[PDB]
């Protein structure tokens, strides 16, 4: 069940963004929306694939551990944020590209797909090269379904040990307050261009005192200048919400 | 650790304030400590709420503690403090350092298993005299700030005599502080303000890591006035921002 919110449509307009905020209290067995038709809408991943994507690392050894270190071998990198060491919470806060890459040439097609398979992630499609399906290939995924994947990892509920996804989980910690704690991935598609912007996400959840919300945002970008909107818009909405 | 110095450097952090403390800081890779007080960094004193951290373990691991979703529902009879008076989660209860429901918790583990894993985790004088749900903040039990690090070290690395799930669980649930660039995890304790010339205890315990570089550190301060709580926090904090750790 998804319930259109009316309200929420404010943050939306005030910054001239076309884009969705799916919300869930408790559980993702009733959402809200600002835009029932975009909650289901499916877009390029992007980032956010790292946590899946860390995740089946895990699992199949190609991450060791926990305490992996992801070493530079002092070549270029996209950014220069990615040129250092890392370790797998440092590699997701960063959205260190390459790093993520070479775990999915390891994982390889076969594993990667069962995996998908499992998790229920989007349309599965990894077709496009094995490391670059989530960032110009064909993978899409809806902010609704984001919101049913998060709640398996938060309840330990996804087909991998618990232990993997507590590894994860603790990597996704982006705000500690005394009242709340926040667990989220950006993600960002590109710029595209006007007549095909790209999407840029925030996907996560909140636990507040004795519950929990699920949140996945995504917003259409032709410019990256508008790129903050994707924390400030669902954070707003948040807060009036009373969550954070 | 591999080794301890002494920096005496620190003690302008605790001389501003008129503070009698220690700060004991461990880099992980090179398995080095550096203090302000060689001596005091071995003394040992009644954990408090740090003892929360052994605690939530050890009610995980003899599932006393059902799993990380738990909530300590509150019965509704009065509470030391109005923080207290609420259904809390792990986190929510290790964050306000909620004693009534980590005494029950004491109370169900039971001294027998307690003297077990207080042994396997080589966690201070090991003593649990005093009563089941007091050896902590009013009884016998006693650690110094070098064991903390230790502890902690051991649990950071999952090498606790308990599961990797369960020392995951607890890791998780000490987050206090979220950065890009770091995350720290840590817990306070208080003991009481004492007396004039036997004051109480205050710490901050915890860890920082920073790229793919560790800090464990254990902070202990004598206090008789509420009023100098704070300074458990911002001493360590100073400390470690001009180190180039946080901030």
């Amino acid at each position: 069940s998804i319930t259109e919110n009316t309200s929420w449509n404010k943050e939306f307009s005030a910054e001239a963004v076309n884009g969705v905020f799916v919300l869930c209290k408790s559980s993702s067995k009733s959402c809200a929306t600002n835009d029932l038709a975009r909650a289901s809408k499916e877009y390029l991943p992007a980032s956010t694939f790292k946590i899946p994507n860390a995740i089946i690392g895990l699992e199949t050894g190609v991450i060791k551990n926990e305490h992996q270190v992801f070493k530079w071998d002092g070549k270029p990198r996209a950014m220069k944020q990615w040129e250092r060491d890392l370790t797998l919470r440092g590699a997701i806060q960063v959205s260190a590209v390459p790093v993520f890459q070479q775990i999915a040439r390891e994982v390889g097609e076969v594993r990667m797909q069962k995996y998908l398979k499992k998790f229920s992630y989007g349309n599965q499609n990894i077709s496009g090269g094995i490391d670059k399906f989530a960032l110009e290939g064909q993978l899409r995924i809806s902010a609704v379904n984001q919101v049913e994947f998060l709640e398996s990892l938060y309840l330990n509920k996804l087909s991998a040990s618990k232990e993997n996804q507590l590894i994860v989980k603790e990597a996704l910690v982006t705000e500690a307050a005394p009242e709340y704690l926040v667990h989220s991935k950006t993600g960002f598609s590109g710029v595209g261009t006007e007549s095909n912007p790209g999407v840029a996400w925030w996907v996560g959840w909140v636990e507040k005192e004795t519950e929990v919300y699920f949140f996945a945002f995504n917003m259409d970008i032709d410019n990256e200048s508008k790129l903050p909107l994707r924390k400030s818009i669902p954070t707003k909405i948040m807060e009036s919400e009373g969550i954070i």
